[PDB]
């Protein structure tokens, strides 16, 4: 490579690892919003909050690729698993699995943080504090924002709690 | 002092003690709004309402030492104690709290204004009454209609109706 | 804690202390400012350049205590010293005291940072990195800045040097 | 008289002197602001500020005489003496000598404020604590502000001193 400068082959391998969890992530995404789509869950504000995660986990697919692409590594893509489940069960169930999979995408950066770390590589770890880690956490806190307030709706009348939640905290 | 003309050595050690009880007001609702903005928490309204009341009471503070200032007054600073409580309860026990101690500020206003009738000092007496007394007395019936609601949603479905206030009566 | 990640009981407490230091550092700017607008002290400029620190102080403790919350750790407040002095002398007096209690500010934003890097908590060290140290740095080179043309003004008329620092250079 | 209510001889008598004292008042300002317009004086920022405290003087008597009618008392005119100096000295002569002439105003408003208070007559009491006594507060803090500074610019360069107060502080 022409450009490629304390790029390590490590990092690269890592950057190309962390897309597939990324595109892995957009098609959970994909699939827990239209779960709430259906109509025998209909939960709009549900379908919205996962597709517009779906959507930010693809822009972060690209802007990893243009960075690699950018240090003169090569991306590499693998096989795309299907999401852990067909059907999501509640809007609490999926806002579980939801931050399950965020704190998987959080140890998957701050792991490529300290191998950058590690490997003396300063542009990846400005890169990723810059894009990736307090957007991690801004998303961590509001879903965990989120699970509280819709534990706090089931009560004994768990089905008014649900539709609450999503008419009057969710975008619809 | 050049500009000092009826103003007692009372009013004025008065005058620095009601400071650090606006100081010491705005420090329990700097922490009474953090605790509403924890993860396991999570109620922004209740958040805002104290984060706003913080601000009210270190403006209180800020305009008692300008007028310290005007009338020739010195300044005399103490240490600031820590709030009562680290964790503050539901919304209702918050509320409580709160009213507690608007109520107190309530009586150091009204126990400073009878020194300054006392004293003869009716710019003192003025000064409360244009800046002070009314907006006590507002804030307090505030308190109370937000408590009446609150109490009123507790039912057998707290949870639900901590929540329905924080959504449909306080600023989010 | 649902959120908490990578998050250190030490930098918990340490961000708890730092708050501490924050609120410690605006109260001093408080009382500084109040001191200059002392009809026999009668600096504007000098008044209204501590009272923009001691605002920007109180939101460096917001920005702290809404970090701590998006990491999971929990507010712990203690009780707040009163300022050093209860009257600050010259202005040259005051920019002096200002430049000494920038340092600690720094050194304990530094000390921070080390203990973020020691534990590997690359979102502290980007946090402190992206808010604190460049603010704190241009603060110093400002006060520095200010204190050489301060020492530069008081020859032997040190009255006439105090107003035109205080005309030509802070705002009024 | 048809409308009179609670308004004593007393106080109507008091508030004819007291409109006396204020047209006295804008007559030693009209002197001090034409001596600092003489050529051998010429501080036109000096002339500037009293002239304006004249017309705020005339406007409190005129007030007063408003408010004498309101209540159905009778005005009641006085010869008016001329002011206590033909030539005003320097600066900080002219503004000690208006510090003194406010304190004297100061004190017959709270005089005036005492006599009411003792009749019982709150309209009066009222009227003092809106329109005049933070007024007189006001005034009193800034030329308390204006001494320190031209004290402190006298140095041992004195008309040096004078004229940066003027050009810098004063409005021309
Ligand atoms: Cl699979
Ligand atoms: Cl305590
Ligand atoms: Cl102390
Ligand atoms: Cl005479």
């Amino acid at each position: 490579s022409q450009i490629r400068q304390n790029y390590s082959t490590e990092v690269e391998a890592a950057v190309n690892r962390l897309v597939n969890l990324y595109l892995r992530a957009s098609y959970t995404y994909l699939s827990l919003g239209f779960y709430f789509d259906r109509d025998d869950v209909a939960l709009e504000g549900v379908c919205h909050f996962f597709h517009e995660l779906a959507h930010e986990k693809h822009e972060g697919a690209h802007r990893l690729l243009k960075m690699q692409n950018q240090r003169g590594g090569r991306a590499l893509f693998q096989d795309l698993q299907k999401p852990s489940q067909d059907e999501w069960g509640t809007t609490l169930d999926a806002m579980k699995a939801a931050i399950v999979l965020e704190k998987s995408l959080n140890q998957a950066l701050l792991d490529l943080h300290a191998l950058g770390s590690a490997q003396a590589d300063p542009h990846l770890c400005d890169f990723l504090e810059s894009h990736f880690l307090d957007e991690e956490v801004k998303l961590i806190k509001k879903m965990g924002d989120h699970l509280t307030n819709i534990q706090r709706l089931v009560g004994s009348q768990a089905g008014l709690g649900e539709y609450l939640f999503e008419r009057l905290t969710l975008k619809h």
